[PDB]
């Protein structure tokens, strides 16, 4: 009820537009699972944990994607000639708390190809979470105000735009301060992840932003779309490139393995 896809009725093409989205993305991370799971094989050791955590990353995802899906289905019937809200248990809260989880994976990874270790690995991890999960709990917080008060959207958005940038502060020090330990050529790939990173992630506030000027069914079409477009680019797209570089420098290390593999 506070979200805006209860306030709408829904034709048979925007309703089964979005399923499709949603069981679309169900689909290509679980597939994307497989792949990282079989290259695993292929990454010394010192890296290995980098694929693993990709592997984490997608069945989270494919597991929330299919109870959106399902969700959206069980929620709306085709009553006269349009989907209608039957039952209340769709929301985008549940993207929300699943972020808590695959948010700390995804910069864990990139830490770790960063080759950073010990002490300064688990300091900069501490710092990143705890402003993601800032930034994270600051928009959930929001986005239940985005039928009823635009304006608190709107200042909870402000405060978690505030916890975005110096989370990205810290991964951009951190990555142009480290790059030139990366072996195999590594350091140029590296630079494109992190602009890769700052497209991708800025698209969910984009998203969070849809009921501010767009509050009609085409506007939730649009939201989906948006959510469908950075979950591939933040999570499998960039999991293919931190898996690549994963795969690189464990061959630059003298891993046979992976020499074999490229
Ligand atoms: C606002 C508080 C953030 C300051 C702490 C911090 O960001 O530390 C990052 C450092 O680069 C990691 O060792
Ligand atoms: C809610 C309103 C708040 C509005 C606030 C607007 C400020 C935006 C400016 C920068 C964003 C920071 C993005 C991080 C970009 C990377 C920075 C970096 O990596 O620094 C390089 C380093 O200094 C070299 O070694
Ligand atoms: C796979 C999912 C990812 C990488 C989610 C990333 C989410 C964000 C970068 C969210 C950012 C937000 C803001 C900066 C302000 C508005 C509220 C958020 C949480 C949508
Ligand atoms: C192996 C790689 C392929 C992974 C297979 C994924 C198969 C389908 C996922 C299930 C999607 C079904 C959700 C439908 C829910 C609904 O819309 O009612
Ligand atoms: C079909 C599902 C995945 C097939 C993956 C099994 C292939 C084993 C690869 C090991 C190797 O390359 O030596
Ligand atoms: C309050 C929340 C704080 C959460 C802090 C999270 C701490 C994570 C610290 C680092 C995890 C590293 C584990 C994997 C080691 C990889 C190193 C390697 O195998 O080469
Ligand atoms: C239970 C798991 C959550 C872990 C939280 C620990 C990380 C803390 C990070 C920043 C907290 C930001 C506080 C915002 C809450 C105010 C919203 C409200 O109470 O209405
Ligand atoms: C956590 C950091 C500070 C949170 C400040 C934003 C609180 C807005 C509250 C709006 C209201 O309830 O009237
Ligand atoms: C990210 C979100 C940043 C929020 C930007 C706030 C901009 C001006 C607020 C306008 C207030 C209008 C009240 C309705
Ligand atoms: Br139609
Ligand atoms: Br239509
Ligand atoms: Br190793
Ligand atoms: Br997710
Ligand atoms: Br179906
Ligand atoms: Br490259
Ligand atoms: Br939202």
């Amino acid at each position: 009820m506070k979200n805006i896809e209860s306030l709408f009725d829904y034709s048979a093409g925007q309703f089964e537009f979005i399923d499709h989205l949603l069981t679309m993305g169900v689909g290509v991370h679980f597939a994307a699972l497989i792949f990282f799971l079989v290259v695993s094989q292929f990454v010394a050791p010192k890296y290995r944990i980098a694929t693993a955590l990709s592997c984490i990353v997608m069945v989270s995802a494919g597991l929330i994607l299919n109870s959106q899906a399902v969700m959206w289905t069980d929620a709306y019937a085709y009553v006269d000639g349009s989907y209608q809200l039957q039952d209340l248990t769709f929301s985008n809260g549940y993207r929300y708390v699943n972020w808590m989880a695959t948010i700390p994976c995804l910069l864990l990874q990139l830490l770790i190809v960063l080759n950073l270790k010990g002490k300064e690995l688990f300091s900069t991890a501490t710092w990143l979470i705890l402003a993601a999960w800032g930034m994270i709990i600051t928009g959930y917080v929001g986005q239940l105000y985005e039928v009823d008060d635009i304006a608190q959207l709107m200042i909870w958005g402000a405060v978690s735009t505030a916890f975005f940038v110096v989370m990205n502060w810290i991964v951009g020090t951190k990555i142009f301060k480290n790059r030139a330990t990366m072996l195999g050529g590594t350091d140029s790939t590296i630079t494109k992840v992190f602009w890769l990173m700052m497209f991708a992630w800025t698209l969910y506030p984009i998203a969070y932003l849809v009921p501010a000027f767009m509050n009609n069914a085409d506007g939730v079409v649009l939201r989906q779309l948006l959510f469908t477009i950075a979950d591939i680019s933040s999570k499998v797209i960039y999991g293919l490139m931190i898996t690549y570089i994963a795969i690189q420098q464990s061959a630059a290390a003298g891993y046979v393995p992976a020499q074999q593999a490229l």
